[PDB]
RNA sequence: AAAAAAAAAAAAAAAAAACUAGAUACUAACACAUUUAAUUUUUUUUUGUU
């Protein structure tokens, strides 16, 4: 609803088209933020709504070392990057669950102590 | 220009109020298009990764 709300005012002036597009800093970047995630959903199911815009290379959902519940984030990049355009834009403020979810463009840095979870992650990813 | 008179009835201290609706004049240099670049409607069960 920060972002839903920038999106109406630029298209509002006619922006039209990434290069006047605020979605133009990016263009490097695939992987995006998905918050406001509710508890229960796991992997599996981020990789259903978001391959409505794309297709997805890698994902990431962030939870607890211990517990190992979600933190309620993921970080997901799409194949083509102009999905990300997409589903930020598009996508944003909508209901999963009760809780309206967030997304935003972001740069990844992968961390060494989840290193088993991409080959884990990828060879499900992989067989596509 | 100009040269009077005379024969014992009256007097007066100068329409409202209320009700309900309608009719028309009028009063305030009243206000009538700019308003938006520091500052509080922005609200949720804390949860954005070398």
């Amino acid at each position: 609803n920060k972002i839903q709300q920038i999106n109406d005012k630029e298209l509002q002036s006619g922006i039209l088209s990434p290069h006047q597009s605020w979605h133009n800093e990016y263009k490097d970047n695939a992987y995006i933020y998905i918050g406001n995630l509710n508890r229960e959903l796991t992997e599996g199911d981020i990789l259903t709504v978001f391959s409505e815009y794309g297709v997805p290379v890698d994902v990431i959902l962030s939870r607890d070392e211990n517990t190992g519940e979600s933190q309620g984030f993921a970080y997901l990049k799409y194949e083509d990057q102009r999905s990300t355009i997409l589903a930020v834009d598009n996508l944003n403020g909508f209901k999963i669950g009760g809780r309206a979810l967030k997304i935003d463009h972001t740069f990844y840095r992968p961390k060494r102590s989840l290193q088993k979870y991409y080959e884990a992650v990828k060879e499900e990813l992989d067989r596509d």
